[PDB]
């Protein structure tokens, strides 16, 4: 497996919920980058060096993903709720001495990120979320067209071992299908093949796949419930935040992303990037430039 | 190796322009077509068909592309697996038997064929029974978080090929048993005759059969929905007397009445809950049989 972050250190950060793996590079204010599904930290390999010129970039595998330890789940999928994940990452950052840091997340990592910002906003200087709406918003907009487009939200949330048994027949196909289907081009051409290798190898582990389903089960239940409480209480993210989304991406599929985030965040700017879901790999220059400018503010 | 679950029923291969329909045929009297759904075959009727055969010529057919019926080759619009096309094929199949006016009971996908038949060609039907469904349009209009999780397979199997095909191939035995078990009231396979499960398992083991089922669900997400939508917007109602049976723990029920929903679609509909999960004729065979005999006799 290729090192896609030449010059970046490698940290195994111990937490009470297991070790967080992270590539660490650059200097300056701490910036935590969180990948999503079905990826690992290496999806930032095209934008992290650019950020590393101005920030201490911490590129972490989510709890349960990539090389991070996999906390044993439970009946409520607790360790893979975004609330628990955010707690674990806060702990991880504290092990490095970062108690106040900037955060950019994509996909599942973006969900950890806004949940972190709701639960523990004092930990965040600024927050960027890439190609998501809040989990609550996806579910609330889950009509026919949206159920078809993000079917995996209900499929991977099915009780164990139903998704796991089906994914186990041909894990390579599924990880490649999900990568391809959500690019602007609809194929794997936006990805570095050595990165695809990282994604493929992570997905080949049956426990890693279970964890991804657990993440999606949390996404269907506890994560939804946590968000529901916040939106129905009018709890807004007080951290300055950037919402970036792909013009051909998931977030814009069933809502105007900046409109939705303005319901969730008191101080949100948004920009579309010509790209599918995988902004940091499909449109690395445009994404890194948006992130550098936002976080330099 | 595959048990004959319809003692006294013959077997017909009925020729249609789109391929052969397989059916078990038993009884005498008015013709009654029974249509299974997913992921079953005609054998799901094995506990109630003998009851109905006391009073009716019971024709227990595998849907087009299901079971032992031929699989017409699909196209870009999944046309042969739309309920409209399936209904046209079964209308032709019944015509081959001299049945141009018949009673009809369908469960699951077969109930979808059945009410679409009733909408398109109401004069073909004396009476209609639908087991544990709402119209396809209604499922999609009610698509929310809760329903998306419950009938996830409606969007999963409608994914463009070969995504569900490939995943279904990962563990087809588990999948069909899981679908059967998870929609019963018990949550296991104890409601089913093990010889019936063997039929469902063996049908599900053929990748071509699984592909057809996905085509059926692709139709269910697209053409089928659009056909239903037109009838909704035109105010077209099913005019044949209709019986809607649903499991108290089935798919059709939720918070609002299945019967209140069917009244929007049919002008003459009666409805009863059955203590049952989704698979009324196997989970509650005599309560289902009694409801069907009482209704179809009139
Ligand atoms: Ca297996």
């Amino acid at each position: 497996l290729a090192d896609l972050f030449p010059g970046f250190g490698s940290e195994w950060i111990n937490t009470s919920s297991g070790r967080i793996f992270a590539r660490v590079g650059g200097d300056g204010p701490p910036l935590l980058l969180l990948h999503g599904f079905p990826q690992t930290h290496v999806m930032w390999h095209r934008v992290a060096p650019k950020l590393a010129e101005r920030f201490k970039v911490i590129v972490a595998d989510l709890p349960g993903y990539g090389w991070s330890d996999m906390p044993e789940s439970d009946e409520q999928h607790t360790p893979y709720t975004k609330r628990a994940m955010a707690k674990q990452l806060i702990e991880a950052m504290e092990q490095l001495g970062h108690v106040h840091f900037a955060l950019a997340g994509h996909d599942r990592g973006a969900r950890v990120s806004y949940r972190l910002a709701l639960d523990s906003p004092g930990r965040l200087s600024k927050l960027a979320v890439l190609d998501i709406l809040p989990t609550y918003e996806y579910w609330q907009r889950m009509n026919r067209a949206y159920a078809l487009k993000i079917y995996h939200w209900s499929f991977l949330a099915q009780p164990a071992p139903l998704p796991e048994n089906l994914l186990g027949g041909d894990p390579d196909f599924y990880v490649k299908a999900k990568l391809a289907s959500w690019t602007r081009a609809g194929d794997l051409s936006a990805f570095d093949p050595r990165a695809v290798e990282h994604y493929r190898i992570a997905f080949a582990d049956p426990m890693r796949r279970h964890v991804m389903c657990e993440d999606y089960r949390a996404g269907a239940y506890a994560d939804f419930e946590h968000d529901k409480i916040d939106v129905e209480a009018g709890n807004k993210i007080p951290v300055p935040m950037l919402a970036l989304w792909g013009a051909s991406g998931i977030a814009q599929s069933a809502a105007t992303p900046l409109d939705v985030w303005r319901k969730w965040a008191s101080d949100v700017q948004g920009a579309p990037i010509e790209s599918g879901h995988f902004l940091p790999e499909e449109a690395p220059d445009q994404t890194a430039e948006a992130l550098v400018r936002f976080f330099s503010a």
